[PDB]
């Protein structure tokens, strides 16, 4: 229609060009051989990619006529796991070995810290991400409700004097367990000097210095009277900005005007389940947010320079400013139409991305104006993150297609790291395996809830029905896929070299309870763990201050704190465990997060955004959400806990409660009452009618189809 042919491809008019006007120029890349390496790639890599989507179908299948074919009191664990054994599910691990990874920057294979993950197609939020390097304390804690809002503390429309001491007091306890000072607290500071290289802190009737003095990393302005002081601990810095006559400052005893936290020291920037990219069209804008990105030229409202500091002993040094971003490729399975061959066949996404996006982060590597300075990787690195794989093998293909993608775009091998998702459980069941296939390239191990809950639900789909969604998250099989990752983390010798990191905090307004709570994950020894907002990475560093998680992960060292039985114990649920009431609930609430996720991404194509739940607390899941909840659906419906009444029943009146949740959005459509018009609310449908048959429980063929649909409808 309006594509471009280059050999067996007809690449979508709208791809073609940004890829030759924006992409290209600046890489010295030949356009030319940059395409035929675009249909060679694909050419050569095709099969493989499919040939390994229906290992998934062949091995899936043999598992659901396992337990049909079973009766069968609980399941026999030996008999199990040497099914799984033979027929391939299952491999052998492989001999101990240390990763071989290098070129990676100090900001992964060293640095303990928060992680931000930002839907790419929303410039705003990407910027904001890229910025979210440092970010103020203050603010953090006055604006959440880290700080409570009780009686006299409360957030007017002005300046709450009482609120803001707390917040002060807060941050001088910080301060004194972080940084301590050899005899006194931050609490009764009256000034900071630069003093013969060290730091002097001034008390009502003394001075004193740190008590370790090598926390003192720089500062700004005068020596005499500096305008804020740097300091460091676990890696991370503080810096406290000194003004007497700010608003804060004037309040303050030795003229502090706020505390800035080092934050996100990475963000990965999503293609993945936090977008809704259903074409050529949307691939291209989120591939150009990628490009400005990585020139330094987005603007929404632009990126951060470096900051600038006076080295304690005099000299004058720089830090970055920016977090170092990772990109999230689509995984294997999907297919999309900005390019098709000769015959009309989709080409796989994933294969794409790893062209487009690595054709992208060229300029990461390199001047950003084009005339200076910022850069992305000072190591040479692109760093790609890879979800959604099932075992050693499609490892292995991710990192052949990294090394022919390498080639075509005249790049030394390697350059391409990968950053190995672990949200599958034949993944998980062979963990080693797969980080030993990417034992040149891995710079990153995750865990999370959504994806592999998803993945376990589907799995086991046969046999029998499972917990509730709430009771996954304390299953047995989960907390030692959780320990079994880190395990396998440090016996590859991550420490020090890659980081091991866990799950996101979706509860956007619950700040006190992630401050409580998220501390579990860096005391489990993740060097990283996944915020969902800029001051979300300010309050979750606190975390990283009060653990050292490079000593906690010495600790670590040579433990096997899970069994390959306690990873395979499937979350069936016991001898009929629900009252009635206690069904429809669950039933609703899961009707519940797939409307309210699914309307949104339908109707506006939007895959990450504040959702109120079925009690209104606020969530920022991604697509995983609907894996997993459709998934718990479509095992119920399949085993007799609820009809397909009570489906219907459910979806229609959590239907006009997900409408009145997006009241005051001039672009929503309500889907209530006329159901069968809505496409959304047929979307919602079709996921859990359709789930059991959805190939590993993956929602994104349905999703994508309702979205086009919409995307034509709208076009007349
Ligand atoms: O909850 C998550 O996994 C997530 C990632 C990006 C946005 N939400
Ligand atoms: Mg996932
Ligand atoms: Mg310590
Ligand atoms: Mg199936």
């Amino acid at each position: 229609t309006d594509r471009v042919s280059v050999g067996n491809l007809r690449i979508a008019r709208v791809l073609y060009d940004f890829v030759n006007n924006e992409a290209l120029p600046g890489t010295d890349i030949d356009p030319d051989s940059f395409w035929a390496g675009v249909d060679k790639v694909v050419a050569d890599l095709t099969p493989q990619n499919q040939a390994l989507l229906n290992a998934r179908d062949e091995l899936q299948a043999q598992i659901d006529k396992w337990h049909r074919r079973r009766v069968i009191e609980p399941i026999d664990m030996d008999a199990y796991r040497q099914f799984l054994t033979e027929i391939g599910y299952l491999l052998p691990e492989p001999d101990d070995f240390t990763i071989t990874t290098s070129g990676v920057d100090a900001e992964i294979t060293t640095t303990a810290g928060p992680q931000l993950v930002v839907p790419v197609l929303n410039a705003r939020f990407a910027l904001n991400a890229a910025n979210a390097r440092w970010g103020s304390l203050y603010d953090a804690l006055y604006g959440t409700d880290v700080i409570p809002e009780t009686d006299g503390a409360e957030k007017g429309p002005t300046y709450n004097k009482v609120r803001g001491d707390k917040v002060i007091a807060y941050a001088r306890k910080f301060l004194d367990d972080s940084v301590p000072l050899s005899s006194g607290s931050f609490g009764d500071a009256t000034g900071f000097t630069v003093q013969d290289g060290q730091l002097v802190v001034a008390l009502p009737d003394k001075s004193t210095g740190l008590a370790n003095p090598g926390q003192f990393a720089g500062y700004t302005g005068a020596a005499e009277s500096p305008t804020s002081v740097l300091l460091i601990n676990h890696g991370l810095h503080i810096e406290i900005l000194i003004d007497p006559e700010s608003q804060v400052g004037t309040t303050d005893r030795a003229g502090v005007k706020d505390v800035i936290l080092e934050s996100a020291i990475t963000t990965i920037m999503d293609f993945e389940d936090s977008v809704a990219a259903v074409d050529a069209a949307d691939k291209v804008l989120g591939y150009r947010n990628w490009l400005g990105l990585n020139k330094g030229d987005l603007a929404a409202r632009v990126l951060n320079r470096d900051r600038n500091y006076t080295a304690p002993g005099g000299g004058q040094f720089t830090l970055p400013g920016r977090s170092l971003m990772f990109v999230r490729n689509v995984g294997h399975l999907m297919t999309n139409d900005a390019i098709v061959d000769t015959d009309g066949s989709e080409v796989f996404e994933g294969i794409m991305d790893a062209l487009f996006t690595g054709l992208i982060a060229i300029h990461g590597l390199k001047a950003s104006d084009v005339n200076g300075p910022l850069i992305n990787s000072r190591t040479g690195s692109i760093y790609i993150v890879k979800p959604k794989m099932h075992g050693p093998a499609e490892v292995a293909f991710t990192c052949e297609l990294f090394s022919r993608v390498e080639d075509v775009l005249g790049l030394p091998q390697n350059t391409m790291k990968i950053g190995i998702m672990d949200e599958e459980r034949r993944t998980t069941v062979n963990l080693k395996a797969c980080i030993k296939a990417a034992a040149d390239r891995v710079v990153f191990i995750n865990t999370g809830f959504l994806d592999r809950t998803g993945d376990e639900i589907h799995t086991s789909m046969e046999a029998g029905p499972m917990v509730r969604k709430g009771t996954m998250k304390s299953q047995p099989w989960i907390l030692a896929y959780e320990d079994h990752n880190v395990d396998a983390g440090l016996a590859a010798g991550f420490s020090g070299r890659a980081q091991v990191g866990k799950g996101m905090w979706t509860m956007t307004e619950l700040m006190a309870d992630m401050v409580e709570t998220k501390i579990a994950q860096p005391r489990a020894g993740a060097s990283t763990a996944w915020v969902p907002s800029p001051t979300a990475a300010t309050l979750h560093a606190l975390h990283y201050h009060q653990v050292d998680v490079a000593a906690v992960q010495q600790g670590l060292a040579g433990k096997r704190r899970a069994t390959i039985e306690q990873l395979l114990t499937i979350p069936l649920a016991k001898e009929l465990a629900w009252a009635p009431d206690e069904i429809r609930e669950e039933v609703d609430n899961n009707c519940q997060s797939i409307l309210g996720y699914v309307v949104r991404w339908v109707d506006q194509g939007v895959g990450a955004s504040k959702v109120p739940d079925i009690h209104d607390v606020a969530l920022m899941e991604d697509r995983a959400t609907l894996r997993i909840s459709s998934q718990l659906l479509a095992n119920w419906l399949r085993h007799g806990v609820i009809t397909s009444a009570d489906v219907r029943a459910s979806l229609e009146r959590m239907a006009p409660l997900v409408d009145r949740q997006n009241a005051g959005d001039v672009a929503y459509r309500p889907m209530a009452p006329n159901f069968d018009d809505s496409i959304a609310f047929l979307a919602a449908q079709e996921l859990i009618l359709s789930g059991a048959q959805q190939p590993n429980g993956y929602t994104e063929p349905i999703l994508h189809r309702r979205r086009r649909e919409f995307k034509a409808r709208a076009a007349e």
